[PDB]
């Protein structure tokens, strides 16, 4: 197992796949600066399309509780229905 | 584990979330006053965005059983048809 | 364990519910009485809204073959549809 | 565990529920014949509203071979799409 | 258990089907000739609706690669969304 | 078990088909040379229509990265809405 190899599974709650994300980078061996950096970048890059979406819309300076609270409402009935809605609207 | 990290999952039903609160809060080391506290904030902060939505109609002054009764219908076919409907047409 | 805390499920079938609710009743320690008088407000009173709309229209009376039967519907293909169908009218 | 608490699931299988059915009904103490009337009344009875639908179609004479044959489209594509259509039609 | 007994259920994909079909078939005690036999007519025979859709529109002289690479896409949610607008244009 | 029976399933994430088809290439019998090779035509050709569609969209020269971050859509809600949208507009 390695960091790079934790990606985000298409219907995988944020929640979850961030507690992978971090009980795997607390395992590799590397410099503590290093897996700060590792977490800004890969955490977000390995994220499925739909949450890579709203953290980009969230934009810089957001803290792990800001993501994950804007994010546990993909998969929800309201999530699905607006995106369906809105992708019937762009067709 | 930690009282702060319990989230409800999107998918996840009202009853189990507050059931894994309420295990974890029995845990947690603190006064019984910070427990009580811990509950009214925590556990309506931490649930998903359909049930905080219902929750946030609620008002407060609620207990455990109104808004358990309150949000049991999220992910039922009448909740999910009607979030459907209401989506379509806000779009 | 208690009598007062079985809750159906969002998405739980009926059958099931009810198999919950009197394995535990028969461990709830209280009169045979007061476990009939528990059986006719509780298990109405804790079923999800999808249910407890079926069993509000079928009104008292009722025995439990009559309300299973008219609840197993529920999440069916036609079940859904049909609550689709009607939310799309109402909006 | 008794034949007559046999009932379909809303989204049960067919070949599933019948499974059930002859595994329980071999465990009951009852004649022969017993058995084999409770096969043609509970059978068809205990099933949910959807195959209910397609053996009352079907009629008298069936056997199981036709009907698990008639049956296992069933929260298939194919139905679930029918089945939304045709109800969409109605309203 | 017996090979004729072997039915693809609804929502089985058709890898795992056949998998169990000649799981199956390796344990029935019969000639290599009728086992040959019963593969060509069961296995096309008593697959779900959708599957035999489109074996049939396959035709004969398929191997199980052109089958099952013909099959794959059941479920798969180009699938649904074909099947599904081609029943909304049905009705 | 063999690679050629190695395929991917119609709900499988493209993540997990990989996986799967990277652990049995590194057991069955043969040179690496020709274990490359089998990477590159099975684990596209044994893939579902979906991702055969997008992968087919990338085109040659593409690494397993960019394969695997172009197909985590699949499933996702976004996904199944804009496939569903299109579908819609093409019937």
């Amino acid at each position: 197992t390695s960091i790079l190899d934790i990606r985000q599974g298409p219907k995988e709650p944020f929640r979850d796949y961030v507690d992978r994300f971090y009980k795997t980078l607390r395992a590799e061996q590397a410099s503590q600066e290093v897996k700060n950096w590792m977490t800004e970048t890969l955490l977000v890059q390995n994220a499925n399309p739909d949450c890579k979406t709203i953290l980009k819309a969230l934009g810089p300076g957001a803290t792990l509780e800001e993501m994950m609270t804007a994010c546990q409402g993909v998969g929800g009935p309201g999530h699905k229905a607006r995106v369906l809605a809105e992708a019937m609207s762009q067709v």
